[PDB]
C-alpha cells in the first residue's frame, strides 16, 4: 500500500538525519579522483569538458530500503551511453559496482539517489585526434532520495501542461537515449509550467506527438491500455519496470508514437522516473484528467513498481555493517 | 596583412612563454568565488547547476596585442542572455569589467581568450519558486588565445563538410542567440567531420538551410555579396564585425535564410568567431571551393577585422 | 463602416441573384482550352498532372463593385510561382488579363472570386527531360465572391484555435510562398477546429511559432503594433494591402518570427485573405481575445482595406457594357 | 532469372500492341461516374475537390501476366486511408473489385497499372458540417504497366542521390501512410536529382534519417541484414512483399529508423514500389554502391518478389474470356 511504503521511508529518513551530527557522509558522499568527500564539499576541475561543453553522459540508479534497484541495468545503460559518445567508463564495471555500494554503506543512506557521470576529460574534442580523447573523467555521488513528485503529492496526483513555447531536442541533434545533462529545453519547459500555474511540463516533438518531460517519461492510460512514446525519449529503467508490472497484470503497453491529442482523451496519466517512481497526473492544461483522481491502473502500476524493489531478480541488499 | 598580424602574435607568444617560469598566471588565471587562482588549478562545486544540468549562459570576449576587443558588446550580450534565462550577473557590470582587466594584467597575456560563465547556482530550477533561484554563480577566466583555425591554416584555408548525421538544435528547443555550453549537436558534428576527413562541420537546420558550425558562424560569398544565416544561429560579435567591415567597404551583407545549395555554388566561404577571427574555408565535402584558394573578399574582411582591434571605438588598451 | 460596403454587395447580390434565370454565367464561368463554359459544367483531363500529382500553382485575384483589385500583383506572383516551379504561364500575361476581364464581363458578377491555375500538363515530371515539360496547362474561372468569413460574422469576430494535432508543411518540403493546392495539413486543421468547436485553425511550424491558417494569413496586434509571420507562410496580397494601410495610418509593422505565446497575450487578432478580406478573430482556444470585441486597430485596417478597392492605383473598373 | 520475367512481359506487350488497332482500350480504360471511357479521353469535373484542393486518397494495385497481385491488400489500405481522411469508398469494395476485373478484361492488358482515387467530392471541407461531406467521388483507371525503373536499368541498377534541397513532408503535416497525390516535396526531389545528374531522389526526414523517394520505398542491405524506415513513409505493399520474401529466405529485415549515414556504408541498395517492383540502386551521390553491381541479396528479393505473382495467396487469375 502507499501509506506503508511512505511511512517506512519517513522512518528511515528520520534515522538518517539523526546520524548527520556524527556521520559527515549522511548528507551525501562523492567520489572525485579516487577520494571520498562529503557531497556538499565536492569540487571538480573547472576545465573538465563535462562543464566546459557538457560533454558527458550519466545515469542514476537508486537505493530503496537498503536495496539497490536494478543497478546492473543502469550500469549497462551507462556503458551503452558511453560507447555511443565514444567515451569509456574509466574503471572496470566490477570495481565501479564495489565502490558504489561502499559509498552507500559509508553514507548510511537507505533511500538514495545515486549518480555516475562520465565526461570527456580535460581535453576537448575540437581539433583533437581520437588518441588524445581517451582520458575520460568519472564522478560518482550518493545523496538522499530525490522526489520529482513528493510523496504527499503522489496520493492526490499532480498538474501538468503540454508545453507550447518549447519542444524537445530532436534525436537528430542529441540522442535522447543517451542520458545527458544538456537540459536547455527541459529547463525552459519547467519555466513555462511555472508561468502557467502547473508543476510538470510535457514536451512535444514539434510534430504534434508527445515525448517526455523535465526528467521523466510519460504514460497515458485509455480503456485499459497503456501508451508511452517510443522515440525522442529516454528508455527509462522505471518505464521498463512499468512494462514489467503491466505484463504481470495482463495489461497491454503500446510503446509507439503517441499523438498529443491522446493526452486530452485518456483516462489516466502518470509520470515515471527513478527519482520519484510512479507519479500520477490528475490535471492537464488546467482541466482534470477524467475525474481528477488517481486512476485504478496507476495504483496497480504504483503498487507493483515498489514491490519489485524486494524482488531478488531486480534488487540486492546492501551490507551497511 | 596576414603575415604581419601572425608574426606579431608569435613574437608576443615568446614573451609570454619566457615569463611562465616566474608568473604562475601565464598559462591562465581564473576567478572563483572572489579568489584568483591559476587556471589549471581552478575548481568549481560539483553540485553547481552549471555542471549538474548545464543551467548556465556564457560569453567570450578577447584581448589582442594588449587591447580588449569589443568587450562591452560581449558584456551586454551576456546580460541579454542572462535575462532570457532568468539569470542575473552576480556582480555589477562595471565591477566585472575591472576584474577582467585586472585579471588580464596579472596574467601578462597580451592575446587572451576570456570567458565569463553565469550559472543558476547551487539550487536547481526543478521544484523551486523564483525567490530561491537568485543566488546565481559567476566564473571568469583568462587563458592564451584559442584558435579554431591555426594561423598557418588561415593562409591556405580549411576543409569543411555539410553535416549529414546531425542537425542544429532548433530555436524551439534552445535559443541559439543565448550563448550556451550544451554542445551535444556541435560535438557530434566535430566527430562526423573527423570521420569524413575534414575539420569543420557545417550544421543545417534540417529544413535544408545552413545554420552555424561547432563554435563559429558561416558566411558565403557569391558575386561580391555576403550571405549569412539570419536565424537558428548565434549573433556573433565577430559576425557583427564582419558586417561592420563590409559596411565600410560598400559590400552588401544579406543576413537571411541561406539554403544549403548555395554553399555548393558560391565563390568564397569563411567562418568567423572570437576564438580565431576570420577563417577561410577552401574545401567543402572533399571538393575545392571555387579555385581552392583564399578568396579576395575574405582577405578584405580578414584585413579589416584585425585593423578593427586597434580602432579606439571598438577596443581599449590594457595597462599591464 | 462595414454597412456601406456590405449593403453595396448585398444589393449587388440581388441584381445577380435575380439574374440567375437569365444569366447562364451568374453562378460562374470557366476558361478551358480556349473555350468558355459555365463553371459547374467545366471539366479537365483526368491525366492532367495538376490532378494526378497536384503539380500546379495558382493565384486568386478578385473583383469588387466592378473593380479588379490588384490584379497585376496577383499576375506577377503567379508568374513568380511558375518560375519557381519551372512552369511558364501558357499565354502572354497581356492576353491573360484581356481574357480575364472578358470573362467577368460576360458573367456580370460585380463581386467575383477569380482563380488562375497553371499545371504541369499531361506529361509527368517523373522520368522526363526538361524539354518534354514545357506544355503547361492553364485553367481560369470566375465565381461569385467567396467568404471565408460571412459578413455577419465579421462584425462580431470569429473563434479560432492553435492547432495541436497538425503543423504547417515546412518550407524545406514545400515553398509556402508558391501558392499551391496541396492542402493536406490545412484540411487536417479545418477538421481539428470543427472537432474542438471552433471555425478557424491557426497552424504552427512545430517550433512553437505561428505560421498561417487554412487559406489566410494571421495578424496579431499588441500595443498598437502589427505582428505577422515572416516565413513559412504565403506572402498574401491582402497581407501586403494590410501593411499598405498601416503605412498610410502610421502603424508600425513587425513582419518577423511570431511565437505561439504572443497569440495568448495580444490585444487583437484578425485574419486576411482575398476570399473575405479582413476577418477578425475574437475567440482563441475557447477564451475571449482581450475583451472579445472587434478591436479598434482591426476596424481601422478593415475600413482602409476596402477603400483601396476604389483607389485607381490599386484597381481598375471593368466595362460590362 | 531476370530474362525469364522480362521476356514474357515483352511477348505480351507485342500482343497488346497488335490489338491497339481494334481495341480502343488497349492504351487504358477509365471509370468515370459509372461510365467506361478510353483513358486519354477521360475528364473529371473542374470543381472536384480532388483537383481544387488535392483532397483525396488513392492506391495502386497491379496486374502481372493476367494475375491481379495482392489486390485485397491494396483495397484494404485504400479503405484504411479513406477512414483516416474521413472519406468513404463510394461503392462496396466487392463491387469495386468486380469493376476493376471487368475493366482489365475489357482492356486486354495483361501487365497493368491500376489506380483508384477517392476524393472529397464537389463540396469542400471549409465551412461544412459532417453531413454535407459524405458524397465522395470515385475514379478508377487501368493502363499499361508503368516502370519507375525500366527493365534494362534493373539489370545494372540506377543512380540515386540523398536530396539536400528538399525534405520529406513530416507526418505531423500529412500522414505518409495515407497514400496521397500531394507530391510537392517529391517533385522537388525529382528536379534536384535531375539537376545533380541522378535519376532517383532519396528524401530525408530533416532529422538525418532516411524516409522514401519519389514514389518508392528505400531498403538498405548491410552484412546480410535489410534496413528500411519505419516512420515517415508509405507502408508499401511491395515493401511488405520484400519482408515476406526475406522471411522465407531467413533474411532479417529491420523496420526501424534508418540514419542517412547507413546509406553511405551499406553493401546494397534497392527501391521498391508497385510500379516497377524491385529496383536496384548501384550508384549514390555519384559514387558506386559497394562494387557498383546489383547485389546478391537484392537479386534474391527480386526473384522471390516476382515468384509471388504466381502464389495463390498473393494473386489470382483474370478471365479475359
Ligand atoms: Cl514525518
Ligand atoms: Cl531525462
Ligand atoms: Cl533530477
Ligand atoms: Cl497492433
Ligand atoms: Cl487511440
Ligand atoms: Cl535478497
Ligand atoms: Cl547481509
Ligand atoms: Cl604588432
Ligand atoms: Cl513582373
Ligand atoms: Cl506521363
Ligand atoms: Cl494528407
Ligand atoms: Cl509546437
Ligand atoms: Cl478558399
Ligand atoms: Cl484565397
Ligand atoms: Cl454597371
Ligand atoms: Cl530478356
Ligand atoms: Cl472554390
Ligand atoms: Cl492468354
Ligand atoms: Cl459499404
Ligand atoms: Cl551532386
Ligand atoms: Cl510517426
Ligand atoms: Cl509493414
Ligand atoms: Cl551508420
Ligand atoms: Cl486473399
Ligand atoms: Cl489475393
Ligand atoms: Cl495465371
Ligand atoms: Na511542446
Amino acid at each position: 500500500s502507499m501509506e506503508k511504503v511512505f511511512a517506512g521511508y519517513q522512518a528511515r529518513q528520520a534515522v538518517l538525519e539523526a546520524s548527520a551530527s556524527t556521520n559527515p557522509f549522511a548528507k551525501g558522499i562523492a567520489w572525485v579522483e579516487g577520494e571520498l568527500v562529503p557531497l556538499h564539499e565536492a569540487r571538480i576541475p573547472l576545465l573538465d569538458q563535462g562543464f566546459m561543453h557538457s560533454d558527458l553522459t550519466y545515469d542514476v540508479p537508486s537505493v530503496w530500503d537498503g536495496r539497490f534497484f536494478r543497478l546492473d541495468d543502469h550500469l549497462s545503460r551507462l556503458e551503452a551511453s558511453c560507447s555511443k559518445m565514444r567515451l569509456k567508463l574509466p574503471l572496470p564495471r566490477e570495481e565501479v559496482k564495489q565502490i558504489l555500494v561502499d559509498m552507500v554503506a559509508k553514507s548510511g543512506i537507505r533511500d538514495a539517489f545515486v549518480e555516475l557521470i562520465v565526461t570527456r576529460g580535460l581535453k576537448g574534442v575540437r581539433g583533437s585526434k581520437p588518441e588524445e580523447l581517451v582520458n575520460n573523467n568519472l564522478y560518482m555521488f550518493i545523496q538522499p532520495y530525490v522526489w520529482v513528485m513528493e510523496p504527499e503529492m503522489q496520493r492526490t496526483g499532480g498538474s501538468a501542461i503540454i508545453a507550447r513555447t518549447v519542444r524537445r531536442v530532436p534525436p537528430g541533434s542529441m540522442d535522447p537515449t543517451v542520458k545527458n545533462l544538456q537540459w536547455g529545453d527541459l529547463t525552459r519547459g519547467m519555466f513555462e509550467a511555472s508561468d502557467r500555474g502547473a508543476t510538470y511540463p510535457f514536451l512535444t516533438d514539434g510534430d504534434a506527438n508527445l515525448t517526455e518531460g523535465s526528467g521523466f517519461n510519460i504514460v497515458l492510460v485509455k480503456d485499459g491500455v497503456l501508451y508511452t512514446p517510443d522515440r525522442g525519449v529516454l528508455e527509462g529503467v522505471t518505464r521498463k519496470s512499468v512494462i514489467d508490472v503491466a505484463r504481470a497484470n495482463g495489461i497491454e503497453v503500446r510503446v509507439e508514437v503517441v499523438p498529443v491529442e491522446l493526452a486530452y482523451q485518456c483516462d489516466e496519466i502518470f509520470m515515471c522516473t527513478t527519482a520519484g517512481g510512479i507519479m500520477p497526473i490528475t490535471s492537464l492544461d488546467g482541466k482534470p484528467v477524467n475525474d481528477g483522481k488517481v486512476g485504478p491502473i496507476t495504483k496497480k502500476i504504483w503498487d507493483g513498481y515498489w514491490a519489485m524493489h524486494y524482488d531478488p531478480a531486480y534488487s540486492f541488499e546492501i551490507d551497511y555493517e
